[PDB]
């Protein structure tokens, strides 16, 4: 109702200057203060108790470092290749659907600005329910090296597909995402709740989709979406490129393990069944700090993603704000580097690490009410009255 | 024909006599084994009880439980104006318009309702402090209660991806029927007291009517009698199941199980864990200002269990079980079936919760080979469809609820209870999509991460004087604001 | 600061009557209220941050039990026998120094005539720094079978605890309590911050003078105070009846194991030590609950004690007070024992119980102060506005 | 001679010139190497900083660290009036006075303090913003800063009973001298942000004027000179002992060690866990609205350490290990020591807490026959004597402490210093009667329960919608109140 007036005194004039955001949850407050309701309610939704969407954080939390001291590390490279390509950070913007409702005016073209526009070039996955034209995003995307991916989202009408990857090859977008945890839309009950006062996702896709997708094809696939060791030995033998581990950012299935506890356990298997030179393994969800991301390089990942977080910066300072966000992250991983002792992203290993708790997810039982609410604890010293 | 004024006279607990519908009665004999506690009946003894009682009881109760020479005789025109008893609702002040204005039509419309929270959040808004307490309250310190839902949460899922989930199909066969979904109603008492109107028959109503429907299980305490509700039932298809508690009195056991079996209704549900009334403290908690009857025998053994198989040709199933002894004993006795239960966490505290105890009991089933002969049901806390999708995984044939759907009925009478039935049917159909499975038999354990099961902790009380000083990052205040 | 008349408008007359006791934490909350401040601080108070004191309590909240269904169970016995003598109800008050400042004028002796005025006869253990000589607190005590034992802090001194011995004897009690967990008296900072505006105990205590103490009485002899297995097979080599676990009430050692994880600790190895039937074990703190002491009487405890409970009804309701709290729990292990489906405290085995989480007392990683900060949670629905 | 015009223009980046006590200095070579980050030299560049300069840093800087040829000479009579800088606190309000009269004397008698917490509130009540957040800030989350402390709760001990508890003696060895008690004040930088006129003299007076000593470690950036604080040491037989971050260019460093070893400190700690500035977010914050330099050298190897034994007679200490190969390996040089930190949290966020290395570290030095050659000191979080004694249980020789004596010293000077160190040191002896132990050397890991020490938990996200709805049980209402 309204809110409008008070949202723009918000975004006009106080947000802080870009010079003033410590880390990524601060372009998070800003965007929950001034988006719109429903761009609010649609970015930050997870399916139904959103307990997925927070163990995905939280996961990280179980997973404590082993650093090394008196290592030189004067230099520390964070480069690694993603694909193919050879990449500037280890970290890439992931696709985010309809990024025009919080930032209207220049849509997914600004995070395609803000991927290429300074130092650092991170990748960019374009959306199939982007709201800008892929052609559009491709062509406000400032600098040849920066590299862009395209995730699909089948079509039941296999014709549109067909068309769009050969048209998004034509566009030299430089690999294919097919997203495969979203067979249906899951419930996110905030969108759900505003919204009072799909034919588009094919539903029947399968592995031999996948196999015909390839000879139709010659960009390498990626399948966004595996939660199981099972289908990440599966994407392998029919042979694609890549597996994101990945539960949507926990916006389809509740309950769904956090990417990092199933990326530490498939990691051996794929070792094991000696797949694991064949494979790129992504994860993304819940990354929000350099040692997040450094967490999962040291156990076997090859890039870690992230959606919301740019999403926000994106919504709050434009491609502007996407590229103080890359370097926010771009600074955490390298100051954590140097303080892990190592320098470069093939030094991080397993055992720059401490796995010893990653089970130690715990429901603790219910807290006693009437014991807690008859004690009382002990109290700091006071200060004279006056 | 009785004068009021022998009547009154006897207002003291070992010579009970009270008046309900213009009828005296000996009710001595009688309160230490009502149901409801003996304190009701003793208080307002030697009064015309009728609005107290008319409201809260089955038709058929007097005739039912009271010696036919206990019914004395007629009450002679009427009470004393101070002695016709007002309408029980202790510790609720006039706010009973304040709570009406609250449920007249700002309840929300029935379609904004997203999940079976809403229901709770809007009953725990009207509903009456007795019926709030009496419905929502567990034994002690609830910690069994409580603990009964989040022992879910100890369990993460592991699904299957490019699996084609065009149609998936959700529907099972429970105790001989095939029902349309994998969830039932399960025997709450006194449904009156959050609808007054139709109590039961309206979850009868709202379990039937629709395109999906539900098992609807009866209670022996319910406020309408077991006819009543079976003749509300709307559809021809729907089954009901009635639940048992054995009287003392074993014949009057024996006529009611004669009797259910003859209104049609499909199980006898047994149950067996609560041989004394676990001490829900919220409501007595409500009558300071506001354990054994002969009621529920608390001498029932194995082997009644074996000789009313003999009585009956309804299946039984136990209802109660909290541990897998027991569950193998159901089985050797050749039972039907067991609901694994602690009764909402009414009964004992420290009871664990169903959903551990069917990890924990399927398996040894299976080594067993009783696995097939045997199926067990699951109630407690069972608030989403990804909670079921858990407990048909472990095995499961279906799971029970009696907590939301008697918020929903209050609310919302039967569509209320059409409706929670919708929500869950589709968080049901919704994840099994997302698990890549298209049908119940589909669900195995082999699609459940159990490796944190029992990961139920209790922290070490921490440190006051530390977190009192720490002060936490914080996040950028805006130029303005 | 004439707090007095306000804390006096709450006991006169506020109290509720005592028919509205529904359990032992209603006793608390109302004693927090009218106690005077320094009889309150000196009660509840722990030594230093009082993790001990709550640690007792919430350890019985790991272990959950494995009912029996199908049990006639109509009657149920609760009697057991300590130390030789058979009593009523398996609990005991245990010893509270200064009784008299939570009720002046009747002090240790409402207690004594608590324990023996109603049905239930309880133990009363009195205590060496009760404010009531041994002499007045027998003498109130009403009736022949209700049992009282003394506990003894030997004295610097020892002339004056072998009399003291000697004239309990004489006066009948029924057993010796030595406590041993005390040589310096724990810091207990709620007493200490309060009091801004020992030769009493000896430190020099060991087996040995147990030893000889065991030659100087013919009454039985429990260590009250033990904490270790070991102390529990020492007691049992060198002859005495009983040992209290315990860790008095936490207000001695922080980071002292509650009671009842030594207790499921210790019973084992006297079982294999074959020692079990020589030796009496009482258990006492944070017992609240009937089924907390259930769960201390399954794995093997002959009677397990409370303090605190006992000592705010004394001084809220005097002995009266003291009558309506033994009957409370008297009814909660009667209707328990009911519902687990045993008849009597020999029933009562470890087989009834569900240890396997009884070692899971965590301590969790630091709560992620911003991501908790920036998130919100789903909202419950609303109700028309007007 | 040089004019005040000349001077101010070259107020840019690339060409810091300032003045400082009626001196021009040319600071450009120097600014990315300023240890308090370069943002202060660079802003105040062209002006006369003195106010900002002078009440924080050790008489000896400018001379120690900057080209002779750089201090460029005399500044003619003064600067502009806006262009000498008043004292910097940034975000500080006028609140200077309401945070004066907070400290004057309603700071309540010191033998009022009953322990560490006591001291940390009133700090953070009567401290000046840019040294609340100074002192008391983590790295990022803060999550190992708390996880220090919480982790000595996952150890519970396991005491004797009657034993003979009369006299206890907690003093011990550390490095070679005899110490009076087994904990020491780790080195903080800045202690003069609390305690601007004695800063460290403070604290060399506190721990040695009283009957019982604790040893000092001087920091590398300490607001005062190694000499004067050693001068102010009141006892000649309380220990010092200099902390070292080695600089790029290493004769300034090798100066320092030749230095501190005449004036006679004990031991060389040598920090090697920041090789750059971990990101403490509550300063940067407080300057928004208010990494690598040369100074500490992110090249340290160890081949350093070994060249530096041979440089030196002093012990030489390795300050920052975090996991046992570094353990074995500074074993392996042939270093006395290694104090296990994560420095107070503000380093690498993730690290784990030093009780918990310790109990994985000393079990290996003893079945590596290492274990008797090298002393382990563990560092962080520790605020209670029972954490002090967890420790010396698993083997740490000695336990250091930064933070509680810059709250001590800060609000109560050397006299808070003192008390902080009896407050701990009762705190100590009182819990080795109740362990039943009467020496440091009883103090063996057979006292400690260490079956849950590795029971870390992150549990999972809770389910607001349901503990939305919950209410739990009340206590009674007073029939008034
Ligand atoms: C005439 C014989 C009666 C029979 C056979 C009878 C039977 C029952 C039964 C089966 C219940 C269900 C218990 C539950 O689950 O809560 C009940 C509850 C109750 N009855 Fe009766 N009843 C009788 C007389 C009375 C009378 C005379 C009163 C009037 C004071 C009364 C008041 C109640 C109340 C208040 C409850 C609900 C328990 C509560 O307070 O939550 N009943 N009765
Ligand atoms: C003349 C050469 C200088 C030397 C050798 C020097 C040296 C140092 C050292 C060793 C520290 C300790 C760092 C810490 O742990 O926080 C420090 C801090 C600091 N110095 Fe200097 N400094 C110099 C010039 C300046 C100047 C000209 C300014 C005036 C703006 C200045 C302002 C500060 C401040 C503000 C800090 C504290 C860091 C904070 O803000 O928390 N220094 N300096
Ligand atoms: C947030 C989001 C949105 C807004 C949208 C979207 C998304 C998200 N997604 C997801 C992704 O990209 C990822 O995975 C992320 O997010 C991660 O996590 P964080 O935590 O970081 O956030 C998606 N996906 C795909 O694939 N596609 C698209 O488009 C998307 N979107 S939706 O579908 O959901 O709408
Ligand atoms: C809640 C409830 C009520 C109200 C009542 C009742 C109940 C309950 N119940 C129980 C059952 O049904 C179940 O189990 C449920 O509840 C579970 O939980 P949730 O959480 O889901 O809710 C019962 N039972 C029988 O059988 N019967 C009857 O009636 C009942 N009720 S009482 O007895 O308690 O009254
Ligand atoms: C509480 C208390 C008081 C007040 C006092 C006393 C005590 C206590 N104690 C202790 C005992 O008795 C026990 O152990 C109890 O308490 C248990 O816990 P609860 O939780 O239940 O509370 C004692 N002890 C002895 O032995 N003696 C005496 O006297 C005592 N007291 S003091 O010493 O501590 O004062
Ligand atoms: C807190 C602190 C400050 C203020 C400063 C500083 C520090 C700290 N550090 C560290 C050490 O000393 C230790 O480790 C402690 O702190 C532990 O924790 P607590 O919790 O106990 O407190 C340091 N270190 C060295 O070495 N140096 C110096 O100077 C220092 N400081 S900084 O660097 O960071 O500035």
């Amino acid at each position: 109702t309204k809110e409008d007036i008070a949202r723009k005194e918000q975004l006009k004039s106080l947000l802080p200057p870009l010079d003033n955001i410590i880390n990524l949850y601060d372009f998070e407050y800003l965007a929950s203060q001034t988006l719109t309701k429903q761009a609010w309610a649609y970015y930050s939704s997870g399916a139904n108790d959103e307990v997925t969407h927070r163990e995905n954080h939280n996961a990280y939390h179980r997973i404590f470092f082993k650093p090394k001291i008196l290592v030189d590390v004067r230099k520390v490279d964070i480069s690694t290749d993603m694909l193919g390509s050879h990449v500037d950070v280890p970290f890439y913007v992931s696709a985010t659907a309809l990024c025009k409702l919080g930032n209207p005016l220049e849509g997914e073209k600004d995070v395609a600005r803000g991927c290429g526009q300074g130092v650092t070039k991170v990748p960019q996955m374009i959306s199939t329910l982007a709201s800008c034209s892929p052609e559009e995003i491709i062509e406000a995307a400032p600098s040849d090296k920066q590299i862009q991916w395209y995730q699909l989202y089948v079509n039941s009408d296999r014709k549109i597909t067909d068309d769009l990857v050969k048209n998004v090859e034509k566009l030299g977008v430089k690999a294919l995402f097919v997203t495969v945890d979203a067979p249906s839309l899951g419930q996110r009950e905030k969108d759900m709740k505003l919204k009072f006062s799909s034919k588009f996702i094919d539903p029947s896709l399968t592995w031999k989709d996948i196999e015909e997708l390839k000879k139709k094809t010659k960009l390498p696939i990626v399948i966004k979406g595996v939660q199981r060791t099972e289908d990440v030995i599966k994407a392998a033998e029919i042979g694609v490129s890549g597996v994101v581990l990945s539960n949507h950012g926990g916006r389809q299935l509740d309950f769904s393990r956090a990417p990092i506890e199933v990326l530490a356990e498939t990691m051996p298997i794929l070792e094991q069944r000696n797949l694991k030179d064949k494979l790129e393994v992504f994860v993304d969800g819940g990354v929000r700090r350099g040692t997040d991301v450094l967490k999962a390089l040291c156990l076997g990942a090859k890039g870690v993603g992230l959606g919301r977080p740019f999403l926000y910066a994106n919504s709050c300072y434009g491609r502007n704000g996407v590229e103080k966000a890359i370097e926010i992250l771009r600074d955490e991983i390298e100051m954590s580097m140097r303080l892990l002792g190592v320098t470069s992203i093939a030094e991080l290993k397993p055992d720059l690490l401490d796995l010893s708790t990653l089970k130690a997810r715990t429901v603790g039982v219910p807290n006693d009410v009437l014991y807690n609410e008859v004690y009382e604890g002990p109290t700091l010293t006071e200060f004279e009255d006056a």
